[PDB]
């Protein structure tokens, strides 16, 4: 039917994570890029958001909002949201931890130069000593390939996006850490991922 | 029975005691009272990201909010029947969400930050949020906000109201369907009985 369509200014804002996941679960989609203050005001009176905000994913039918709502959806739809409510749980706990720690590095850009270097700080410090370390330890926890269930999920895909970004504000971050490196290079690799991560995808760039 | 551990306040835990409570579901909590209750959960291993809420719940120590609520909304019955319906619930309620971290973050607000922020948020309820659940509910006449049962989102939507009334009574006044709506569920006898005085509900902070 309809593939679905991405509602989004070309950037990766709020809508990256969501490219990523399509792309991971081998679904073409399309875009539709907000290029000004009346793109937005022409979704909104044509009643498109419902809370007057985008990311909007037009998908099956529905007209989703919110981030968490449209992964939640393409998650379960294509089989990598786990087997089971316990594994969802799970899955909801990990991606939760990297939602959290990937809206940090998501707002840097917009600190107050004042605040930006402790914020940093701050940021290189969770990582270190929060994050990446109670990951490496689930990896550890199972010697498996994946994070949970032994097979790719969501979970998967959410770490290694933001193992990417962690690499472009300090690619130090990581080397301590074995099994994200193995994982990131595990995942990079499959064919889905492979091609998002070639040029010409919709995989977006940094902010200028 | 699931164990709920937090400090003894609202923060980021009474979404899920009014669910539980929503759901008939008896619960116990162990409250953090001394920065060393924290650091004993911590060291014993039970945080994954060394943060609470964590709920003890099934031989599971899930943290973060929505994990939690995600697992008991669906162990319960309470999220719909099927992924389309799961899909506009999430909506909903993650707009219900992000209205909520803006009145729960208030109180830590920088003083001369408060002003604005309040003023924004009225504006953000008067225009962006009420009119939003109002449209649903007028869309389908139906007693509940999804499949025409009861729901998380019904339970989230109606906590919700309960802080909007405590930040200002006026706000709700222009929508007929939404006081409807938290009449109705505010009657049922598991919420009926969560804000009877007595019940795990908490306080609004001091």
């Amino acid at each position: 039917a309809e593939k679905p369509k991405l509602h989004y200014f070309n950037a990766r804002g709020r809508m990256e994570s969501t490219r990523w996941l399509l792309a991971a679960a081998g679904v073409e989609f399309e875009e539709k890029f907000i290029k000004s203050a009346e793109d937005l005001d022409k979704l909104r009176n044509d009643g498109y958001l419902m809370f007057q905000q985008v990311p909007m994913a037009e998908i099956d039918g529905m007209k989703l909002v919110q981030t968490r709502a449209i992964l939640n959806y393409i998650a379960s739809k294509y089989n990598l949201y786990g087997k089971d409510i316990k594994e969802r749980a799970l899955i909801d706990m990990y991606i939760e931890g990297i939602a959290d720690l990937g809206e940090m590095i998501l707002l840097l850009p917009v600190c107050p130069p004042e605040e930006k270097d402790a914020k940093l700080a701050l940021i290189k410090e969770k990582i270190k000593n929060r994050y990446f370390p109670a990951f490496e330890k689930v990896l550890k926890s199972h010697g498996q390939d994946y994070l949970v269930g032994n097979k790719l999920s969501r979970a998967d895909i959410h770490l290694v996006e933001l193992l990417y970004y962690v690499e472009e504000l300090d690619s130090s971050l990581i080397s301590s850490f074995p099994l994200l490196k193995a994982l990131k290079t595990r995942i990079s690799n499959l064919p889905t991922v492979k091609k998002f991560l070639q040029p010409g995808s919709p995989r977006k760039p940094p902010m200028d």
